[PDB]
């Protein structure tokens, strides 16, 4: 609930939120770029010390448990998934993962595959042996939705279920099907108190993160998948898919879904969870 | 004398001097003019509230007065000047001049005209109705000189000379004449105190002034010039010249001749300037 420091006037925050004030959009993209350039890289989990760590969000008797990953973006972080799980408390077990690179000194996957690999160990931890669900909202489903198919193909293992929150894509293709500058805008635009600053390991980290979905590789998994579609934004998947993907609409828009329409979101997920 | 305070891990000025460190120069300077990029402009001096302000280092009786011009590096500033003016110390007014936009909300000027024009203006403030001779090292010297010219063509007025430290260049142009990469290595690893932090908006105000040098408009100035070059780097200048430019060797580098071989420079351009 507490606010976070403002941003400094000399900060790299303050700059780049002028910057999208502004309209200034692919200038403010360049300098996220040239910065994340810079970040040092790992290639292997093993050159990690520790994974990210969950955070507790909510506990309860169970079902399957939901683990979420935060979005790849500045503000980001585990806080993001607090208004969703508050909908579930004293139901089920609700976690979070950072993304690693966001925390200062610590290095950042030199590539997707890491990336995603990354992911996909820290979601187990957070698993602790039991049955679970990814969630990722916007991009952070991309994560989630191949993260599930890492655990497949590699460790054998399967998530229940995977969750989408509104994601609108995996590779995020900056491709005109999409505003993807407005939406930029509009995330940061949002007027609400975060508890974190924009430092500058979280802006390098974001356009480290947001530049590998590009190039992430794209890889199926069988595992159920619900996708939460907002319908204030505005027949794809059946038997020939290979597995089932549902789409359910929910009266809310990207932003609202996580916030103040996050008890319907909720719910739309416990209705389908038990429908499984 | 103070140290400023030591950066922090998150801070622009650690994944800079980092990267200059490892080699990253294309890195770093990509960075730099990305950032650069996003501050905001002034055409016009009249824009400004006030102009830069000029420290005096150094009082004395007279002979030309000498006004220096600050490097447009992050971390320079009216401290660069301080050894030499200790050498000149009841001698002679030896006063420096901040580069407008290194300070904080500071906006840069939009083109090298303008870059040229605040320096003129905030050189005349300095003078006070005296007679004097602009300083400038290293790339300060170009200012320098172009300020000279800009003075003499539209204000008639006219330094009694002007003095470059080591000046390689005018528009510093990348064209392998000169290390311009292992020279901004060498400045930013050159180990004493500084009294200032390369903050945001000295490192994007270093950008934006280092990026205007290439496209500055050259002029002649007609008053004589005195160029002291470093010898521990290592007949262009005649009647044909049309006005009288004098090169004097000094047993120094380019970073030495400011620091501990001060003294020499300084006596240097002492003999020089009394054999006007
Ligand atoms: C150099 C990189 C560059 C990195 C940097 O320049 C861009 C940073 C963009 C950050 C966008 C943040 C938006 C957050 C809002 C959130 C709802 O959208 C999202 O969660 C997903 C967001 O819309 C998609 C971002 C994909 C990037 O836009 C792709 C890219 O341009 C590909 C390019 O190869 O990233
Ligand atoms: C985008 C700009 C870019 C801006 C930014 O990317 C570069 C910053 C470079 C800063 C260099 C600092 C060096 C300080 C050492 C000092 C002794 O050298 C100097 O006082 C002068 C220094 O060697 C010359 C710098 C000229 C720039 O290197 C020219 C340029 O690449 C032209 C290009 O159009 O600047």
């Amino acid at each position: 609930f507490l606010p976070a420091a403002a941003p400094e006037t000399d900060s790299l925050e303050r700059m780049f939120l002028d910057a999208l004030e502004s309209g200034r959009i692919p200038e403010a993209q360049r300098m996220l770029s040239a910065l994340g350039a810079l970040r040092p890289s790992f290639e292997n989990t093993a050159e990690l010390e520790d994974l990210p760590l969950p955070a507790t969000l909510a506990e309860g008797p169970g079902a399957p448990r939901l683990i979420c990953v935060s979005t790849p973006t500045a503000n980001g972080g585990v806080h993001e998934y607090a208004r969703l799980a508050a909908s579930f408390r004293g139901e089920r077990h609700v976690s979070a993962l950072p993304l690693v690179g966001f925390a200062a000194g610590e290095r950042l996957p030199a590539t997707p595959e890491t990336a995603v690999r990354v992911v996909a160990e820290s979601t187990l931890r957070a698993s602790d042996g039991n049955p679970f669900v990814l969630v990722g909202h916007s991009s952070a489903g991309a994560f989630a939705y191949l993260a599930a198919a890492l655990l497949e193909n590699t460790w054998g293992i399967r998530p229940e279920a995977v969750v989408l929150l509104d994601t609108l894509s995996l590779r995020h293709e900056q491709n005109e099907t999409i505003d993807y500058a407005g939406l930029m805008r509009r995330h940061f635009m949002v007027d609400e108190v975060s508890p974190v600053r924009m430092t500058n390991s979280r802006l390098s980290a974001m356009a480290r993160w947001m530049g590998m979905l590009n190039q992430l590789e794209v890889r199926h998994t069988t595992v159920p998948v619900l996708i939460i579609r907002a319908a204030k934004e505005t027949g794809i998947y059946g038997e020939d898919h290979g597995s089932p993907v549902d789409v359910r609409s929910v009266d809310a828009d990207h932003f609202s879904m996580v916030r103040d329409d996050a008890p319907e979101t909720a719910r739309i997920v416990k209705e389908w969870l038990d429908s499984l």
